[PDB]
């Protein structure tokens, strides 16, 4: 599946959906997540409550509130257990399967850069990418970076990839 890389606000992504890294209890915290709750609205966390706990590595779909997308796909990367490049690969494929299930066409993930927290940012991007490139080409995946710097580097990695087909 294709990948575009841009600096910007994920809350301002226009498309079928946006993927939200989450804890398996579906409790949206601060930072980007809270921003999604803010711009999105109460209804999002409400649906997350209706669903309840899920497994780390799995995904859950939710309406996107006032956001310019139809759904918000929640992918549990941690909660019952710490986040790992292992739990991320899973949360990604899981979110990618939901996208396919709902017949989505334009989905956007977020590249937290230095805000990745526990795992080495570069490696998380790699793992997420590996999974995405396996997803159906009926998808148009967009990586939204917080900084232009990290986005440009990502694009260069995407170019270096094409040019060689690593
Ligand atoms: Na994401």
């Amino acid at each position: 599946a294709r990948i575009r890389a841009v600096q910007g606000d994920i809350t301002e992504f226009q498309g079928d959906a946006i993927v939200n890294a989450a804890n398996n209890y579906l409790k949206l915290g601060a930072g980007v997540a809270g921003a999604i709750l803010r711009k999105g609205g109460p209804s999002i966390q409400e649906e997350c409550d209706r669903i309840g706990k899920i497994r780390v590595g799995e995904a859950a779909v939710t309406g996107a509130g006032n956001l310019p997308v139809r759904y918000v796909i929640h992918a549990a990367v941690l909660g019952d257990e710490p986040a790992s490049l292992e739990t991320v690969r899973k949360a990604t494929k899981s979110a990618l399967e939901k996208a396919v299930e709902l017949g989505l066409k334009t989905v956007a993930f977020t590249a937290l850069g230095a805000w990745v927290g526990g795992l080495p940012a570069e490696a998380v991007l790699r793992v997420m990418d590996e999974e995405i490139k396996k997803a159906p080409d009926t998808l148009e995946v967009t990586g939204v970076h917080g900084t232009e710097k990290s986005a440009e580097a990502h694009r260069r990695a995407l170019l270096e990839h094409h040019h060689h087909h690593h």
